[PDB]
Parts: structure tokens; C-alpha cells; sequence
């Protein structure tokens, strides 16, 4: 009898395959799968009772064809908001509850681990990807990753962070080289990954392209091996970005199991490895059974096939709840918002405001059906758009994409008199969607163009010469300039990319049904010359591209600020609800162990309910080592407070969590002395709520993550 995956020794399995059965497994495959599009396969030996299991392109939607032929129902997905929105709630159970309803549409329509999400950190806001990625801060960044990771694997489906490591920039990263110490790595750009497979255990890890001071991230041990399996206990399957690697031979013996997609050179230079003697049994045998570790929990094995009942329209109502809590209203100036109900006439600008934006373009980019424009979500708020302008935006694009990433409508074609005429007051939006490939631009992408800004000034001045009020929204996919343009508006809400529920958000933000609870998982600064780590960063308009060094040390996006107290135009955190909170007293109970428990209980006096994002900042003196001036070390984001209201919540703080790594006895280290504790609204608080602790083996470790020597 032959034997078969789930009874036979798993052991006696992994004997019964040749070196033609073996290479065909760690080289997955790809109108010639059993999922219309959805991007990547793997290969399945079926006399073993292996099947051919599925994965496909998150981390924003599950991503699969529409329907083409041979087939009786269209199938599409449910445009989420992008990781951002995700990370601007500080709320890990809404995000679990997403993951759910994102993992339904992953699970019924036959499909078995999707490519979600990654989490790697936000160094400079010059980055492609800063939306797929969460926040600057690893503890929110690994926590809320890890929340989305159970969301999705509670449907028993697989998720893999979409880079494991230190891609933190997209130019030559196919070549890119990242040199930095080891402290730094672990600390920082290793910290939200380590949080996630400790906890969410999710089922494959999907390594970058990029090296690490000189040796590829896919192609190293000590940190797919040392690091990943060792570490922190990671049970599932290592997997490579498509067509990423340089030697196949490296990439076994690192410990990275499956190569996506897979190529006929790859496995030409595996057949050769075994057979001339370089790459060891026992090698491919650890990388084969860790995708036979891999296939079982599959619901391939289990047979639940695809039955393709989704009930999209329940999961789109998560969305929007995700979308709108996870907005941030950046300026409220005279309490303009929420819009009263005299506004009923209203002045629509921005060209972005007929075409939203939904999500990142490319791989993140889902199957949608219907986008809600900002155009819409005023129509079903009850809301009068402008006829003129309306007519004005909806029929200037054509013209404009006939002749050479769109340049806005000037205010000429525009009426200028006729906006103060009809309508009750104004609102512009700035739309920025930078591609994954292409990094992004000083000029448009973070700057705004003169474009924008004559028609911010030109709104506001023709506006404000009416007695009336103009809000801006950022329809933007990253920081942008503000500090030149923000005094003009009176409003500013940032709506990330809320996906296909773009319009019902914004409108119930205006309306003033919901409270915009959403703070900053990144910091803005005044201008670009603020960033520390521009100089580690490439300028899209060789250094900083085949090689790249972290001198910016553990301080990244706002550690940098607060030690050195640089001027922002937000900090991380800041945000802003109708209602105002009041704080409980700052009293934590040392535990008999050492570990740090917070309790507090915020007072909410407001007319309208809200929600408030409670944020531990601890600090470090740093007589050992240089220390950041303040990093999070827990958040809590309370209930729907109504007037009048209070509810108590907790906050703790693991010993280890108070510990940082050591260059030279290569561990972690908890530093004595006198140290300080803080509760505050946003990271560049002047005045928190203090208590001060008198800090006291936390992680031995091999000196992994160096930097290499002849």
C-alpha cells in the first residue's frame, strides 16, 4: 500500500517520495488552476493524499478573476481599507472582526492561505508600500498584525506576513542591500514579526527580497532558522516572494521551504545540487515536511471545496464600521464638524471626489464592484451635491487623460461665483496613491503640487470671504506636506483609503452619526527635511539603492522626534473626537514577578458618544545604553462612551517588554535605575499622567545578524 498524509508516519511519508517528487513540492506552481486567477499554486503528490493547495494576493482583499466563461455566477470581493486604516484604530478586536469577515470570502470561495498581512515597519514615508504596512511603532504595528492574523486563521485559512523582513524601501529591491547593527534589526524591524508568530501562529511567512549586510533575507539562517524557528517557535511553512532568490541551494539550506511561483531553472539547479552532492537530504527533507505540516491543517485536505456562498453583502457592513472608526479628523477648528443639519447644499472639489480612491494599486489591489465615490456617500446622507461643479469634474477627465499622476482642474473651468451662489459651504479632497513598484515622489507624492494648492488658498480665501467653512479631505495614502497649507482650511479629515465604503465614512463622520476615534500610527513632519532617516533613503525624482545603512540606530519614525523634540505637524497618536475625555488616576499595582499592570478609567462629558484611545508611553534614561525617549509599551482603545459616561480598562506591561537588545553580550537587557511611566493622548505630549517605577536573563541569544568579514 502506498502511504498517505494523516496515517501513515509522517516520517515513512517523507521516505516514500525520490528526489523527482521532492523537488517538484518546495517548487510550487502558477486557465490552468482550480481557482480563476488568485495568483500562486502548489503542487500536490496525490497517490500520498496530498492535495494541491491554494494561496492568493491579500493583504488588503482577497484578490480573484471575475468571471470570464464557463461559468454560471460572477464572483468579486469586498474592498477593505488598506492595513493603515487597520493600524489608525488601535482597536485589535475590530480588526479581528475583519479578518473574520475577510477570511469567510477566503475560505468560500476556495481558497487556503492568503497572502496577508505584512507588517513591516514604517521607516520613511517615502515608501511605496507605507499603506500594506502598518505603523511606525513595532508594538502596534505586531499587535494589531497579529489580531488581523487570528481573524483570518480562526476560519482555519493560512496567512503570511507579505515581507518578512526589512524591505522597507522599493527601489532595486530585488538587489537592495540593508547594513545595519544587530540591535537595531531586533528591536525594531524584527519586533512586530516576533510579536505575530508567538502569538497569531500564522501558517507560512513569506521572506523578502532584500539582504541583510551582505547575505540575501531568503537565503540566510540565522534568520529564517536561528531567529524565526528557534526564536520564537514558528511551526509553519518559510515561502519566498515570486521569482525571488538568487542560489535554490541557499534557500533549502537557510531553512526557506516552498520557492514562489516557481521556474524551470530553479529546479535544474536543485536536480543538480542533490545529485553532484551540495544540497543534503536532510535538508530538503526538513523543508518538505514543514509543507506537509503545512497541507494537513489546510481545508484542501479536509475537502470542504469551494461552495462559492460568500453572502458578501453581510461582510461589506464590517467595512465600513472598520473604515470609519479607523479615520482621523487631523484639525477641527470652531467645532465645524460634524456639519449641522443646515447644510444641505454642498460644494464638492477635488477631482479625487468623483473618482475615490479605495486602495493601493497593483498586487493589493482587490476585485471590487462597486466603488462608493464621495460624490455618493453625500447622496445617501440626504445631502445636495453642486449641479455646476459636478458637471464640471465629472466631464474635465476625459480631455485630460487624452494628453500627457492626473494634474487637478484648475479653478478657471470652475465658477468660482456660483459656488458661494447655491451652496452652504465647500469640501476638497487631496487624492495621493502611490504603486508598490514605483516609489514615491518629492514632488506630487509628498509635496503637493502647485495645483493643490492654488486650489486650497483659492477655495479658502473665495469661502471664507462668504462667512462660510471649507473642509479638506486627505484621500492620501501616506504623510504628505501639511504645515504650508493647513492653517487656510478650518477642517481636515484623513481617510486613508477606506476602500469600496469610501463615501458612507466620510458621510457619517460629516453627518456626525459616528465619532471619527482614529489616531496616527505614523508622525508627520513639518517638511521632508525633518526625516532623520532621508539620508538612509533613496530620492525617487549607488547609495541607498544596491546598499542601504541604518545609522538612525533604534530611533525610527518618532523615537528620532521626542528624544531630540523636532517639529511635527502631527505626532503619532494625535486625534481628535467631538467629545473630551478626562483621565482616571495613574496608580499600577507592581506585580510580586516585576512585570508592570495599568488600570484607568477615562470620564467622558459629551453631547455626542465616542471612543478613546488610552496609550502607555514608557521611558529610558539610558546611563548603559543611547535610549528612545518614549516607546509605547500598550495601548487601549475603550468602549462607545455615551454622555456622562466612564468605563475602567486595563493595561499591562510584561517584564520582558521593558527589556531592549544588547550589542555586546549579543542579548536583551533590562536597563536600572530610576525610570519613568506616562499615559497620554499622542506620542509628543508635554504633560501626561506619570508614575515613576524603580526598574530591577530576559533573552540570551547567538550573535545573529552581524555584519559579515573576510
Amino acid at each position: 500500500q502506498n502511504p498517505k498524509l494523516g496515517v501513515s508516519p509522517i516520517q515513512d511519508v517523507i521516505n516514500a517520495m525520490t528526489l523527482d517528487e521532492k523537488i517538484q513540492l518546495v517548487v510550487g506552481s502558477s486557465q490552468g488552476q482550480l481557482v480563476q486567477g488568485a495568483a500562486g499554486q502548489v503542487n500536490g503528490i496525490e497517490r500520498l493524499g496530498i492535495p494541491a493547495t491554494v494561496v492568493a494576493d491579500g493583504p488588503a482583499g482577497l484578490r480573484i478573476d471575475p468571471k470570464r466563461k464557463n461559468t454560471d455566477k460572477t464572483f468579486y470581493c469586498t474592498h477593505f481599507p488598506v492595513a493603515t486604516v487597520m493600524s489608525s484604530t488601535w482597536n485589535k478586536d475590530l480588526v479581528y472582526s475583519v479578518g473574520t469577515s475577510m477570511g469567510d470570502e477566503v475560505k468560500h470561495y476556495g481558497v487556503d492561505v492568503l497572502l496577508a498581512p505584512a507588517t513591516n515597519i514604517m521607516r520613511n514615508p517615502l515608501c511605496g508600500r507605507n499603506f500594506e504596512y502598518y505603523s511606525e511603532d513595532p508594538l502596534l504595528a505586531g499587535t494589531i498584525c497579529a489580531a488581523m492574523v487570528n481573524g483570518i486563521e480562526s476560519n482555519d485559512v493560512g496567512t503570511s506576513l507579505k515581507h518578512f523582513a526589512l524591505n522597507n524601501q522599493e527601489t532595486n529591491r530585488t538587489r537592495n542591500n540593508v547594513i545595519g547593527n544587530p540591535r537595531t534589526f531586533r528591536e525594531i524591524y524584527l519586533k512586530p514579526f516576533e510579536i505575530v508568530i508567538k502569538e497569531a501562529q500564522p501558517w507560512t511567512v513569506m521572506t523578502s527580497y532584500n539582504l541583510i549586510n551582505g547575505t540575501m533575507s531568503s537565503e540566510r539562517c540565522d534568520l529564517i532558522t536561528e531567529i524565526l524557528r528557534h526564536e520564537w517557535g514558528f511551526k509553519g511553512m518559510v515561502m519566498t516572494d515570486w521569482f525571488g532568490g538568487i542560489s535554490a541551494a541557499a534557500q533549502m539550506e537557510a531553512g526557506n521551504d516552498l520557492l514562489m511561483p516557481g521556474k524551470a531553472d530553479q529546479v535544474k539547479e536543485i536536480r543538480k545540487a542533490v545529485l553532484n552532492g551540495r544540497l543534503s537530504m536532510e535538508i530538503l527533507d526538513r523543508n518538505v515536511r514543514h509543507i506537509l505540516e503545512y497541507i494537513m491543517q489546510t481545508p484542501r485536505f479536509k475537502q470542504y471545496v469551494a461552495d462559492n456562498n460568500p453572502d458578501l453583502k453581510g461582510h461589506a457592513l464590517v467595512a465600513r464600521n472598520a473604515a470609519t472608526e479607523g479615520m482621523v479628523l487631523l484639525k477641527n477648528n470652531k467645532n465645524v464638524l460634524p456639519l449641522v443639519q443646515k447644510i444641505k447644499n454642498i460644494a464638492l472639489f477635488g477631482n479625487t471626489s468623483y473618482d475615490f480612491i479605495a486602495g493601493g494599486t497593483g498586487s493589493g489591489n482587490v476585485n471590487h464592484a462597486y466603488v462608493v465615490s464621495l460624490l455618493d456617500g453625500l447622496k445617501n446622507a440626504g445631502y445636495q451635491v453642486d449641479g455646476d461643479i459636478q458637471k464640471s469634474y465629472i466631464e474635465y477627465a476625459p480631455k485630460a487623460k487624452a494628453n500627457l499622476f492626473i494634474p487637478e482642474m484648475s479653478l478657471a473651468e470652475l465658477n468660482m461665483s456660483a459656488a458661494v451662489k447655491n451652496n452652504d459651504l465647500a469640501i476638497i479632497t487631496i487624492g495621493k496613491s502611490s504603486g508598490e513598484f514605483l516609489d514615491r515622489k518629492i514632488s506630487d507624492s509628498f509635496n503637493l503640487t502647485k495645483e493643490e494648492k492654488d486650489m486650497i488658498s483659492g477655495v479658502c480665501n473665495a469661502f471664507h470671504k462668504a462667512g462660510k467653512k471649507v473642509v479638506v479631505i486627505l484621500n492620501v495614502c501616506g504623510v504628505i506636506e501639511t504645515k504650508s497649507w493647513i492653517g487656510g482650511p478650518d477642517a481636515v479629515l484623513l481617510s486613508w483609503l477606506p476602500g469600496q465604503e469610501g463615501g458612507n465614512c466620510v458621510a457619517d463622520i460629516l453627518t456626525g452619526k459616528e465619532n471619527p476615534s482614529g489616531r496616527l500610527p505614523m508622525t508627520w513632519p513639518v517638511s521632508y527635511n525633518d526625516v532623520p532617516s532621508k539620508a538612509d533613503f533613496p530620492n525617487p525624482e549607488v547609495k541607498n539603492v544596491d546598499y542601504t545603512e541604518y545609522n538612525d540606530g533604534v530611533y525610527v519614525g518618532y523615537r528620532y522626534y521626542q528624544t531630540k523634540n523636532v517639529p511635527v505637524s502631527f505626532p503619532f497618536g494625535y486625534g481628535m473626537s467631538y467629545t473630551t475625555f478626562k483621565y482616571g488616576k495613574p496608580v499600577v499595582t507592581k506585580d510580586a514577578q516585576g512585570n508592570i499592570k495599568v488600570l484607568v478609567t477615562v470620564k467622558n462629558a459629551g453631547k455626542v458618544a465616542g471612543k478613546e484611545v488610552v496609550q502607555v508611553y514608557v521611558a529610558a534614561p539610558g546611563k548603559d545604553m543611547d535610549k528612545p525617549a518614549k516607546e509605547l509599551r500598550g495601548f487601549a482603545k475603550t468602549k462607545k462612551l455615551q454622555p456622562g459616561e466612564s468605563e475602567t480598562v486595563t493595561i499591562d506591561i510584561p517584564y520582558k517588554n521593558l527589556a531592549s537588545f544588547n550589542e555586546v553580550d549579543s542579548q536583551w537587557q533590562v536597563e536600572a535605575g530610576n525610570y519613568k511611566v506616562m499615559v497620554a493622548k499622542n506620542a509628543a505630549d508635554l504633560k501626561p499622567l506619570t508614575t515613576v517605577i524603580t526598574e530591577e536573563v530576559t533573552e540570551k541569544v547567538r550573535p545573529c545578524l552581524l555584519k559579515e568579514v573576510k
